[PDB]
């Protein structure tokens, strides 16, 4: 009958176990336990007139595309013709109303002490504030936090292959573009699987895991088609999105705008190639590997990833990269 109280999504025990694990301008991400297993809870303030982390809160209408796309992408793990585990599972979505729970404030504070925060301490929300609460599968640790923790160049290659395959499957199934695949949005989790499986237009293939499962998250800017309807975030009048600096990330928003001539409902899967290029650049420039790069085999992978960086912009889509680029043969 409209929203629910926080206690509906976060009963005492689950709340007591919350720890903050990440953030953005959108809001806040906490980890807790459900059914003997970690879960990730994304909490987004909506519909309020107050500026939050420097931005207006989204309306439900502005948030709805992320909710829809989160649900669609969550289905790809079981779909027959086009299948991948390379996105993230969605457990539930709720509209919650209330002030921030004190335990979540203490968890926010703990994070701000240890890691620091770009957001405002969430102690100003009133009893009538609305939030969207998205409960996700716990996907591991983000690539930015792993920038000194990858084992080898083989791991780098595996991550790029996994990312490309995931995006290709979503392209084939949904005419998907991610549109904000910064390295905070690539999650790494240890797996005992040696080979990872995907199906692309009815053809199943595998990818050497190198011990990790990659999960792509955060569909705040994403675009896809579902039942002939294009679901997307229209950023045609956003100015600030295109005036960032200090990181190649901020160039990608401008490069996408160039590619699509500011028509965000159209399908331009080249944007996926652009994000993969930005990620390749991070691997080559902002990362150090536990085993360094000390053997002929590892040195050759590095040269191959460098060549990928220098050639991949001449491919039309994640699908084109997957199916045609030498790095993945
Ligand atoms: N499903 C998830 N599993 C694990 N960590 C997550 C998940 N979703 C978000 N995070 C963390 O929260 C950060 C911000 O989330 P996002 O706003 O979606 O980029 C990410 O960089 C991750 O560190
Ligand atoms: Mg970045």
């Amino acid at each position: 009958k409209g929203p629910v109280p926080f206690s509906h999504c976060l009963p005492t025990e689950k709340l007591q176990r919350c720890e903050k694990i990440g953030e953005g301008v959108f809001g806040e991400v906490f980890q807790t336990i459900a059914d003997h297993t970690p879960v990730a809870i994304k909490i987004i303030a909506i519909e309020g007139p107050d500026l939050v982390n420097g931005s207006h809160q989204k309306t439900f209408e502005e948030i709805l595309p992320e909710i829809i796309i989160s649900k669609e992408l969550s289905l790809l793990s079981g779909e027959v013709c086009n299948r991948t585990e390379g996105f993230i599972g969605l457990n539930s979505v709720h509209c919650v109303q209330g002030s921030y729970p004190p335990l979540l404030l203490k968890a926010w504070d703990h994070y701000n002490s240890t890691k620091g925060s770009a957001n405002d301490r969430p102690d100003f929300f009133k009893d009538d504030q609305l939030f969207i609460v998205l409960e996700f599968e716990f996907g591991g640790i983000d690539l930015e936090q792993m920038r000194t923790k990858l084992s080898s160049l083989a791991t780098a290659k595996s991550i790029l292959h996994q990312l490309t395959a995931s995006l290709a499957v979503a392209e084939a199934s949904l005419r998907f573009e991610h549109r904000d695949l910064h390295w905070g949005n690539v999650l790494l989790k240890k797996t005992s699987l040696k080979k990872l499986h995907y199906t692309l237009n009815g053809k199943s293939s595998t990818i050497p895991s190198c011990g990790l499962q990659v999960s792509i998250i955060d569909y705040t800017l994403s675009r896809l088609e579902r039942d002939g309807i294009v679901v997307f975030c229209d950023v045609s009048m956003d100015e600030d999105l295109f005036t960032g600096d200090g990181d190649y990330q901020f160039d990608i928003y401008r490069l996408m705008k160039k590619e699509n001539n500011n028509r965000w409902g159209e399908y331009h899967p080249y944007s996926n190639v652009l994000w993969l290029h930005y990620l390749t650049d991070k691997m080559l420039k902002q990362m150090t590997f536990k085993t360094k790069c000390n053997t002929p085999a590892m040195k050759q992978i590095k040269r191959k990833i460098q060549e990928f960086h220098r050639t991949m912009l001449n491919f039309s889509s994640a699908t084109d990269l997957l199916c045609q680029h030498s790095l993945f043969k």
